[PDB]
DNA sequence: CCGACGTCGCATCAGC
DNA sequence: GCTGATGCGA
DNA sequence: GTCGG
């Protein structure tokens, strides 16, 4: 399926998805449009009607109108009306501000900031990650060529085996599934010293280290378990400077490691495809662990995974390189 | 007819 | 000062 | 908004 097919109703759907989640504050119907906006970008066919769209899992009556009345029409009379409302298109254009939420940007617009402009003239309004979000706008909103993240992963793995060189760190995300390219860095960190069962400061030294080196720029949150924050590639010498990235770090523990890795691997529709699996033969498995029930459904404790491959076989199914894992 | 729709670590703030 | 709901991102 | 119990 190319965009020209059915891509002039996705983006109207995509349009809707945003204004429901950051105008309405309406988070179920926001999935609920992407959801349709998704089956549609799949479905091989230039859509006819809205009855022919019905069919699909994740649109029903109210959107097969829509799709009438774009297909008639060419545009849809809700979306342009919003489109073109003061208020609600600047609601929901600083949510595109990192650290910004629907409410945040709620009551902006209800004291008069709209613009990034009125988010730098009052700046003092402002937390500690929105300033970084609205410092990297721009950057935040570029993709990462994968050619980019290898570099990036290559200064990541470096640093940290230079910490502790019993650490394990694995870049997951669409990155480990061979995508082209990617919108952050997802790194999953553990230590043979840190179990489910069992130092605090394990987290803090590998971002202090890639502090030093100065990859890591900026910080938007930090704890014991979980940094996310900005880094940036050294400036290729004279060369035109690199945009600073999103990079999520988190720290797992050994027994959980693999179960974080595939879960934060992915990708979304193939781990729903692999817990309801999965379910028939009885096991659960979450972020965290894999358990067995139980004749009732009643989970015992979590069975010992040491390998990606090791959850393949509680669940009798043969490995799956994350190349092939997109469904 | 009406509830589920993913979940949770960190920063911030409301209540006390 | 402490407890913990809410906002935010993923 | 969609699905389904
Ligand atoms: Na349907
Ligand atoms: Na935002």
């Amino acid at each position: 399926p190319q965009e020209t097919l059915n891509g002039g109703i996705t983006d109207m759907l995509t349009e809707l998805a945003n204004f429901e989640k950051n105008v309405s504050q309406a988070i179920h119907k926001y999935n609920a449009y992407r959801k349709a906006a998704s089956v549609i970008a799949k479905y091989p066919h230039k859509i006819k009607s809205g009855a022919e769209a019905k069919k699909l899992p994740g649109v029903g009556t109210k959107i097969a109108e829509k799709i009438d009345e774009f297909l008639a029409t060419g545009k849809l009379r809700k979306l342009e009306k919003i489109r073109q409302d003061d208020t609600s298109s600047s609601i929901n254009f600083l949510t595109r501000v990192s650290g910004i939420g629907p409410s945040a940007a709620r009551k902006f617009v209800d004291e008069g900031i709209k613009t990034l402009e009125d988010l730098r003239k009052n700046e003092d309004k402002l937390n500690h990650h929105q300033r970084i979000g609205l410092k990297y706008f721009g950057d935040f909103e570029k993709r990462i060529p994968r050619e980019e993240m290898l570099q990036m992963q290559d200064i990541v793995l470096n640093e940290v085996k230079k910490v502790d060189s019993e650490y394990i760190a694995t870049v997951c995300g669409s990155f480990r599934r061979g995508a082209e390219s990617s919108g952050d860095m997802d790194v999953l960190l553990t230590h043979p010293s840190f179990t489910s069962e069992s130092q605090p400061k394990l987290l803090h030294q590998v971002v202090e280290q890639l502090q030093k080196v100065h990859f890591i720029t900026d910080t938007l949150s930090k704890g014991e378990t979980k940094f996310m924050g900005v880094c940036q590639l050294p400036s290729k010498n004279d060369e035109k400077e690199y945009p600073h990235r999103r990079i999520d770090i988190r720290l797992i523990p050994k027994d959980q490691y693999y179960c974080g890795v595939l879960y934060f691997t992915g990708s979304d529709i193939f781990n729903k495809n692999m817990r309801a699996h999965a379910l028939e033969k009885g096991f659960t498995i979450n972020e965290y662990t894999i358990r067995p029930l139980g004749v009732t459904g009643v989970a015992g404790e979590p069975l010992p995974v040491d390998s990606e491959k090791d959850i393949f076989d509680y669940i009798q199914w043969k490995y799956r390189e994350p190349k092939d894992r997109s469904e």
